[PDB]
């Protein structure tokens, strides 16, 4: 019929957003001459102070909405104590992280910006340079952590030490506004974001559920739940799936039409669905990494036109370091949305030591491994741990670089066979204090490296977070080794109460990806994966 | 560690793409009061000729690169035979298209725009809106087809008859000029874009070259090669990633930066990866559709910057119809991207009977099923037929709508049972012209309608694109039946010598996703699978 234009993704509200005014300064109206309607002159320095405070406040604060989901773990007659004993962690934590000297997650992620400037905004300036040095000024000013890699070829690569660069796109729209959306997107939760290509043949009641009871489980626990889930349905084109997706599963699509309308907009939330994927979520079985109830806080489903041939489907989440943040410019200054500022009235009043049945098993790591091994076989997978003594601590990064000196005819490094490796890399080490953030690094990544080391007598005691591949679990069995699974999430409480002493011990190029030597206390794990072919999330 | 802004990807040139003026109409220069640079003024109606005419063109050009990689096909000593015959139904498909009567291939696909609008430009009105008219202008014009189904419902859906939405992205940049990139994105190249997630234990050359060589193979023969190959390795965020591929698979970072510089950018474009990938491309068997070594065209490598905890890696094509136009709008015009206004010269001095050298097997269709099955049944796979008769088609709805029936106690349409039947959806008919546009649908999308129907008695000849899975195999060897493989691609040529007569038998709602019934003449097809348990695909 006739052109009726109707937008790929109508236009939409934030109407449970509140914003805080920054300040009123560098805006100001003009009139210009010729046909042009009045233009509102922002000073650059009004996008380097909004994206370097919009970061401070989502490294260190939550929204209530997401602190409010943490506490109704509390009264759920059907979380589990595992979920209780995981949700406190990441409230307390919370507490921690707003005093602003440590940030709720060891990876303060990769900073990701999109603005929106009007056709009657102009900047007098470099937009992405401005908001560039936002970010690159409250990343040095706070204890932060430098996480961005360049290639200097394929293969090599070097840490920028500044955290840039930054993700930035600005889109051209129209009027008299510069709005924004800050994502502080945690590595290991970018890692679970997957595009799956399907066809008409899934979409279908019992086919699509059928898909996504299967998908939904590809996140496993290795993204620390409880989740934000996200999935879209459809999209123009695989870049536009996973954008919308990354949108959703930050909740900025919440005031989407829930039905078509064929007028504002082809794409629409479907709460139907929502509803029947947090269900599989709560009947998944893996609950808040140790099993339970919680996998997922709640869900986003987004359904968008396709062409006929296709069906991108996207499946994602927000993991418990939940990071973004909505603002503006307009001509009366500067807005950022208000997150949570005093976040102790969200602690339910209880003791932690009631939370927990049984008591956690201490283990002396100052042992000799083949000591520390025997104590540990004394108990089953699911046993909670509370451990004490020196760490070796090794990644990604250190472990490629192992890899290359066991192929090169090169011995294993000794302290990999003397001591437990933990998986983690900390953010900067705060003033007068023990530690930075140092919580665990996804376990999965390192499964490639366990049957190898271990071979050399080397990664007998693993700790990190997420569940691992069979693979690990073969090994384990075939060398009688361990690997014991720590709460994903709570960076700041690990520095506050478990971790005495950090020094650098190898690899001191690496930045964050060094060895490091740890002293710690009492830290909490769980284990995961035995010495007898036992693994926790194969069981239940 | 001072602030060094440096962009995540730098701003890349287009030193071999010429621009032809299609109006100086439409622009107006205008120095407005306060501090305001002056302003390009652009009639909306600017971005709705130049979207108009891009479409127009992309619908039935190439560009000249592209017909010389084709065309090289035939002086190539270890191009196979099969390499060459499709390579010259391409040609003499493009040579078709050029007149503007039917569309390089059927499935005019999603229209893809990407703007740059400068902060000294100015649109009185709505760009987007602007931009949708002249697609929906050059859509209703020209004989396309309509591709797109916006949704009623999670699982209800309506094709929009006028191949809108487009997915238009406009980018806020700096300067006095709009740029533009519009793309015809087919439906199956489109379904060939994954995202693979990936860590840092890929990035070495052994583990990288592993990883390749089986996710190479992933495209199959299922999106109409030979292929323009991308690989992006790294990227800030999925979406990112899978932006930078569609770019880099229309080749928009052709100019980019071949080794790190830490100034214009942090992403640079890999020749030494690209050497390698094409070598595994040309050794991996399947060719261009029919064996040989023209699996693809050419390779384009970007390599990202990278989360320490990520490397999400894309890996994409552009298929033969390889549709994307540059464009701008300055104070000199509207400028649109040169393509190939003359491709006939391509074609090569030689007589399309000297290419295969055994004669095509004729196959009567206009018999009963059985006679046609055991005609077939002589055969082994890879027998080159020429088919003549009536056939029905039917492809992704039409096989869900009949699923559904199944599911009911309704019978398989009769009309299954008593034809062949073609994969396809045309486009629109010229008038006075037998048939639009008319090739075939990617093959494997059909897979789980195969043993239902076959055990119905339904589709036992299936002509289509593409390899398929291994449970194809294994229906038609346990009822009997054959997949025959057309060239993906050339749907003018087969609309033009083939097809003979089209009508619309069952399902009119569904658009081009009707029920039709053709009758073809000489219709070219190779046996794929046949009744024994015998693969093309799977012996090389
Ligand atoms: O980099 C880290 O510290 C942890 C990342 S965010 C992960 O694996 O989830
Ligand atoms: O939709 C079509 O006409 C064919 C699509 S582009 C495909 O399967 O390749
Ligand atoms: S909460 Fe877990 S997944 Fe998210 S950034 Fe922190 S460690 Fe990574
Ligand atoms: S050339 Fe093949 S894959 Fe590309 S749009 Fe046409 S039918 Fe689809």
């Amino acid at each position: 019929a006739e052109f009726n234009f109707v937008p790929l993704v109508s236009k939409v509200s934030h109407k449970e957003t509140k914003y805080r005014l920054l300040t009123k300064d560098y805006v100001s109206v003009v009139q210009p001459g010729a046909g042009l309607p009045e233009m509102l002159r922002v000073d650059p320095a009004a996008l380097t102070l909004l994206s370097s405070t919009a970061f401070d406040d989502v490294e260190h604060l939550l929204r209530s909405s997401h602190l409010m989901s943490l506490r109704k773990i509390f009264d759920d007659p059907e979380a589990s104590d595992n979920d209780k004993f995981v949700a406190l962690q990441l409230l307390k934590n919370a507490n921690i992280s707003s005093a602003r000297l440590l940030p709720g997650c060891q990876d303060t992620g990769t900073a990701i910006i999109a603005g929106y400037r009007g056709d009657q905004v102009f900047v007098p300036g470099n937009d992405e340079e401005a908001l560039s040095r936002g970010v690159y000024d409250i990343f040095q000013k706070r204890n932060f952590r430098y996480s961005q890699n360049v290639p200097l070829s394929m293969y090599d690569e070097k840490n920028t030490g500044t955290n840039l660069p930054a993700q930035i796109d600005l889109y051209a729209s129209k009027g008299m506004e510069y709005s924004f959306m800050f994502v502080a997107k945690g590595g290991g939760s970018a890692n679970k974001s997957f595009l799956l290509q399907e066809t008409k043949s899934v979409l279908n009641p019992k086919s699509l559920r059928n898909f996504l009871k299967e998908k939904l489980a590809m996140f496993g626990t290795s993204a620390c739940p409880p989740y934000h889930v996200a999935v879209v349905i459809g999209g123009t084109s695989a870049e536009m799936t996973m954008k919308v997706l990354k949108y959703a599963s930050c909740h900025y699509y919440d005031d989407l039409i829930t039905k078509p309308d064929m007028k504002t907009g082809y794409t629409f939330r479907d709460l139907e669905l929502e509803e029947e994927v947090l269900k599989v979520c709560q009947n998944i079985g893996m609950g808040a990494q140790f099993g339970g109830k919680y996998y997922a806080h709640d869900v986003r489903v987004i359904r968008m036109p396709r062409h006929g041939a296709s069906c991108p489907i996207g499946i994602g989440v927000s993991c418990s370091a939940d990071r973004q943040a909505l603002g503006k410019i307009n001509k009366d200054g500067v807005w950022l949305e208000e997150l949570e500022m005093e976040p102790s009235q969200y602690l339910p009043d209880l003791k932690e030591d009631e939370l927990l049945k049984t008591p956690a098993v201490m283990v002396n790591l100052n042992r000799p491994m083949p000591e520390v091994l025997q104590e540990l076989s004394k108990h089953p997978v699911r046993t909670r741990l509370s451990l004490t003594g020196t760490i070796i601590v090794a990644r990604d990064s250190a472990h490629a670089r192992m890899r290359e000196m066991l192929e090169a005819g090169k011995p294993l490094p000794q302290y990999m066979k003397e001591h437990p490796v933990y998986y983690a890399g900390p953010a900067k080490q705060p003033d007068g204090l023990p530690s930075g953030s140092f919580g665990p690094t996804t376990a999965g990544r390192m499964d490639p490296f366990v049957d190898l080391f271990q071979s050399h007598g080397g990664s007998m005691v693993m700790l990190a977070k997420g569940n691992r591949s069979k693979q690990v679990t073969k090994a384990c069995h075939k060398y009688g080794g361990f690997y014991l699974g720590s709460i994903g999430g709570p960076a700041a409480v690990l520095a506050q109460n478990a971790i005495k002493k950090v020094e650098c011990l190898d690899m001191k190029d690496l930045g964050m990806e060094a060895v490091w030597r740890i002293e710690v206390e009492n830290f909490p794990a769980f284990i995961v994966v035995d010495d007898k072919g036992n693994d926790f999330f194969e069981q239940l």
